[PDB]
């Protein structure tokens, strides 16, 4: 209470706080946790942080609604140290299109838009770097890479970068497409990330000891020969090439959790995060809701794991041992507070998407991905595919969208789509991956995980095509799922098809290959990947 140097942070009581509360103890300072502005006095707080995560709307009515935004502008007016995180940075401008009768503390004077999706996908879901400046502040390395997770950015342009330097702002710039944003501000003693630190490894940590201990450090003394490489050229958006490590979660005949048919899960989840993963997966697959073991995995992998974590399984309304009717917005609400960052939907976005199809291809506000992401933004839902191909003749054999195949069928098809499976791949449905990929990313997701049934734990490779023809149909990131043995397939993977991401089970189980030995063969090939 007095032991420690003491960081208050405001918490609205939604999203992953988990990340960012570890972060700051795991830098040896206490977190006193401000839910109301009666558990904070201007004089007796010297280092404040904004977190916010999810839709801005949501985020802001609920911020100001507790009445948060005088303490705020008082303490901003104090002249002491305050960090947006997220919509904690997004806060500080005029508002945001994402909730168009929301306001900010406008503290500068445009609202932040949506990144333009007819070149890349949006949201942007990954490691950016910050451009190059003289302005850099808080040990922000360009050299160096940090997590994005967000549709809508402060996008600029010659104009509003020059009204904001004459206005005394220092701006560490990004860029996403064609397109330039606002990475991080500085002002005075206002300072905010449009990323997260807290989900950035050990350059996230850095930025936020940085800030806590109020120092601009010089960037690495790097040779010519280290920038070269560190640099961001661009490619895949300015992104780098994301390797997920992916495990399951089952429950044995003890009721002990193992990840092999509470502590293996969350131990194999560190080991992943301290070989290079640039996210860790958990399929849940294993008792009332607020007991549920998994909820704990994921509290325990959240004090050491600095990167974002995704959940998946059972997410969707249930019935609580008691009775209770709990919505999925509440699942993931839960699962979320306990240090998820996203959610996976796998049975009910089949379901959703039918239903989508029969109402005219419209909602009905009803489903998991429509009311998860009103509340938390499409970048917290990730649909969970599970695919499986099926010849036919011609497109008349179906009235699921086909392609043509350089591999011709058992009887020489060389058409074929394919179908969607629910409930572990034990039923399948009249659906293919087209139309539910599309279905999905209407009713509000942010991003695929395509898995193939056939490829699944063959170590033969990715299926390519399958890639290739989700990415035909959606604008939204696309993760290539099962398959993967060695990492040539990470290579082929990234240079034969446009995947968003790669995600990995077996073979980092099997210690065959850490994520840095896929990592350092990409890299030995050209590719931009996450070195920290
Ligand atoms: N009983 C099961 O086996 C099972 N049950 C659920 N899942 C996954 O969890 C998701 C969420 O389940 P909900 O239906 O939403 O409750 C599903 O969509 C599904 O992908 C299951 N298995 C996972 N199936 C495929 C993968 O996603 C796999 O992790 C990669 O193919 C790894 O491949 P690799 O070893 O080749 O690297
Ligand atoms: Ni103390």
């Amino acid at each position: 209470g007095s032991h420690m140097p003491v960081v208050h942070v405001i918490d609205v009581e939604s999203g992953n706080l988990q990340s960012l509360t570890n972060a700051i103890e795991h830098l040896g300072y206490e977190v006193q946790l401000v839910k109301s502005p009666k558990d904070f006095n201007i004089s007796g707080t010297s280092r404040l942080i904004l977190p916010g995560v999810g839709n801005y709307g949501h985020f802001v009515d609920n911020l100001f609604n507790r009445g948060f935004e005088k303490p705020i502008r008082e303490y901003i007016e104090s002249g002491k140290p305050i960090m947006g995180i997220c919509v904690g940075l997004q806060a500080l401008f005029a508002g945001s299109v994402e909730s168009p009768k929301s306001t900010g503390l406008n503290y500068i004077d445009f609202k932040l838009s949506r990144f333009d999706d007819s070149e890349k996908p949006v949201p942007e879901i990954g490691w950016n770097s910050c451009i190059p400046s003289e302005n850099l502040f808080f040990g922000l390395d360009p050299y160096k890479r940090y997590y994005f997770v967000h549709s809508f950015a402060a996008i600029l342009n010659s104009e509003k970068k020059k009204n904001l330097e004459n206005d005394g702002w220092k701006i560490a710039k990004a860029k996403y497409g064609s397109e330039e944003f606002i990475a991080a501000v500085n002002k005075n003693n206002i300072f905010a990330t449009q990323f997260h630190p807290e989900k950035s490894g050990k350059a996230g940590l850095n930025v936020i000891e940085n800030f806590l201990k109020q120092q601009s450090p010089p960037i690495p003394n790097y040779s010519a020969e280290e920038k070269e490489l560190l640099m961001n050229d661009y490619s895949n958006y300015g992104l780098t090439r994301r390797i997920i490590a992916c495990l399951d979660v089952r429950t044995n005949d003890q009721g002990d959790l193992v990840v092999t048919k509470l502590g293996k899960p969350v131990q194999l989840a560190q080991k992943y995060y301290q070989q290079g993963a640039d996210e860790v997966t958990f399929l849940n697959i294993t008792c009332p809701l607020k007991d549920t073991p998994m909820l704990e995995v994921l509290k325990q992998a959240a004090k050491t794991v600095f990167v974002p974590l995704t959940v998946g399984g059972g997410i969707k309304d249930i019935v609580d041992v008691d009775g209770t009717k709990i919505p999925a917005l509440e699942v993931a609400s839960l699962y979320f507070r306990s240090g998820a960052d996203k959610v996976s939907i796998g049975t009910d976005a089949v379901y959703a998407a039918e239903k989508y199809y029969e109402l005219g291809n419209r909602g009905d506000g009803t489903s998991p991905i429509e009311t998860i992401s009103k509340a938390y933004g499409a970048q917290a839902v990730v649909i969970s595919v599970d695919p499986k191909r099926v010849y036919v003749n011609s497109q008349a054999d179906t009235k699921n969208k086909v392609f043509e195949t350089e591999y011709p069928g058992p009887n020489g098809e060389k058409y074929c789509w394919y179908q969607c499976t629910i409930k572990g791949g034990r039923e399948s449905r009249d659906l293919g991956v087209w139309e539910l990929t599309r279905a999905c990313e209407a009713l509000g997701a942010g991003e695929i995980l395509l898995n193939c049934i056939d490829k699944d734990g063959s170590n033969s490779g990715y299926d390519l095509e399958l890639i290739e023809h989700v990415k035909d149909a959606v604008k939204i990131p696309v993760i290539a799922s099962s398959g993967a043995g060695v990492p040539e397939h990470f290579e082929e993977a990234f240079l034969k098809t446009r995947a968003d991401a790669c995600l990995g089970a077996g073979m980092f189980h099997r210690g065959e290959f850490t994520v840095n030995d896929v990592k350092e063969y990409l890299l030995e090939h050209g590719l931009k990947v996450r070195m920290d």
